[PDB]
C-alpha cells in the first residue's frame, strides 16, 4: 500500500513519507542533498537523499539508473545498502523525484584519522573491513574507482561502510585530496583500468592510517606522480608497453630512472606485516598488485580473516551501461526499479 506523505522546506520542497520524522539537513552526497531522519517504522537513525533533477537530460537519467541500480544490488555489511527507495508520484506520468534511504552513520574516516596515527589493531580492523567490502563489490565485477577516507563511514564500534561506489577536472585539480587516493594509470590516464586501481586506493588510505599523514599528498598531477615513483620506482618496459596512451608512456620515459625505495625505512616502527602488505598494494604495474580476495588471506589480518565469512555477491547485469537510451526511457526504467523494491529484513 501506498503510505501517506508530507511536505517540508528543506535544502526544496520535501515530501517523505510519515514514517520519516526530525528530517534536519546533513549536507551533500552523490548527485544531490541529505537529511537526516528517525524511521519510526524499524528504529534507524538514517539517511536520505533527495536526488537534484534525476532526469534533465540522458546523462543525468542515466546516473540516475545507475545508482539505484548499485544501491539495490549492494547486500553487504561493509558496503551502504539501500534501506528505502520512494517518489510520491502515483504514475510514471507524475515520476519526477527519487529518494534514497540508507543507514545514518556517524563519521567518516577523515574524522578519525585526524592527523593522528591510529594504533596498529585499529589499522587491521579498519583496513580487513574494507577489503571485506571490495571482495564483495569487485567480486560483482563493479569498481569504486574514488576510494578515500571521506568515502569510508564508520559507527561508534568503528563498523565501517563504503559510500559511493560505482568528480570533474576541476575539483581533481591541485592540492586536493580528490586526487591524492587516486592509482597513476586513473589519474594521468594511462590505459583501460580494471579494480585493482581500488587496492591502490586501500594502499594510500592504509598507509595514512599507519602515519597519519596523506601518502601522495601531490600539489597537482605531475607532483603526484612524481611523489608516487620516488616510492615505487620508475615503471620498467613492461609496464610502459602496457600503457597505450602513445603520449603518456613517452612522458613517462622522459623520467630520470628511480628505484623503488625500501619501505620498511619509509614506514619506521610498522609491524612489518603491514609493510609487507603495503609493498603488495602499492605496486605500479596494476597487474601485479594484491586483489581483495588474496588481501583478506594476508597475514596481517589473521585475527579477522574467515574465508566462510567473507562473500561474494550475485551477478550485477550492467549491460545498460553500453546502452543508448532517451531521457524517458531511462526514466521508465528508474521507475520500474522503484517499484519493484523488497526492503532488507
Ligand atoms: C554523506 N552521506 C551520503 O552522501 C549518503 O548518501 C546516501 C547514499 C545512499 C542512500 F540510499 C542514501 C544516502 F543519503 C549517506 C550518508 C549516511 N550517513 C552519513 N553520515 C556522515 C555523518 C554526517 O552527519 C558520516 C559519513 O560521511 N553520511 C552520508
Amino acid at each position: 500500500e501506498r503510505p501517506t506523505f508530507y511536505r517540508q522546506e528543506l535544502n526544496t520542497i520535501w515530501e517523505v513519507p510519515e514514517r520519516y520524522q526530525n528530517l534536519s539537513p546533513v549536507g551533500s552526497g552523490a548527485y544531490g542533498s541529505v537529511c537526516a531522519a528517525f524511521d519510526t517504522k524499524t528504529g534507524l537513525r538514517v539517511a536520505v537523499k533527495k536526488l537534484s533533477r534525476p532526469f534533465q537530460s540522458i546523462i543525468h537519467a542515466k546516473r540516475t539508473y545507475r545508482e539505484l541500480r548499485l544501491l539495490k544490488h549492494m547486500k553487504h555489511e561493509n558496503v551502504i545498502g539501500l534501506l528505502d527507495v520512494f517518489t510520491p508520484a502515483r504514475s510514471l506520468e507524475e515520476f519526477n523525484d527519487v529518494y534514497l534511504v540508507t543507514h545514518l552513520m556517524g563519521a567518516d574516516l577523515n574524522n578519525i584519522v585526524k592527523c593522528q596515527k591510529l594504533t596498529d589493531d585499529h589499522v587491521q580492523f579498519l583496513i580487513y573491513q574494507i577489503l571485506r567490502g571490495l571482495k564483495y563489490i569487485h567480486s560483482a565485477d563493479i569498481i569504486h574507482r574514488d576510494l578515500k577516507p571521506s568515502n569510508l563511514a564508520v559507527n561508534e564500534d568503528c563498523e565501517l561502510k563504503i559510500l559511493d561506489f560505482g568528480h570533474t577536472d576541476d575539483e581533481m585539480t591541485g592540492y586536493v585530496a580528490t586526487r591524492w587516493y587516486r592509482a597513476p594509470e586513473i589519474m594521468l590516464n594511462w590505459m583501460h583500468y580494471n579494480q585493482t586501481v581500488d587496492i591502490w586506493s586501500v594502499g594510500c588510505i592504509m598507509a595514512e592510517l599507519l602515519t597519519g599523514r596523506t601518502l601522495f599528498p601531490g600539489t597537482d598531477h605531475i607532483d603526484q606522480l612524481k611523489l608516487i615513483l620516488r616510492l615505487v620506482g620508475t615503471p620498467g618496459a613492461e609496464l610502459l608497453k602496457k600503457i597505450s596512451s602513445e603520449s603518456a608512456r613517452n612522458y613517462i620515459q622522459s623520467l630520470t630512472q628511480m628505484p623503488k625505495m625500501n619501505f620498511a625505512n619509509v614506514f619506521i616502527g610498522a609491524n612489518p606485516l603491514a609493510v609487507d602488505l603495503l609493498e603488495k598494494m602499492l605496486v605500479l604495474d596494476s597487474d601485479k598488485r594484491i586483489t581483495a580476495a588474496q588481501a583478506l588471506a594476508h597475514a596481517y589480518f589473521a585475527q579477522y580473516h574467515d574465508p566462510d565469512d567473507e562473500p561474494v555477491a550475485d551477478p550485477y547485469d550492467q549491460s545498460f551501461e553500453s546502452r543508448d537510451l532517451l531521457i524517458d526511457e531511462w526514466k521508465s526504467l528508474t521507475y520500474d526499479e522503484v517499484i519493484s523494491f523488497v526492503p532488507p529484513p
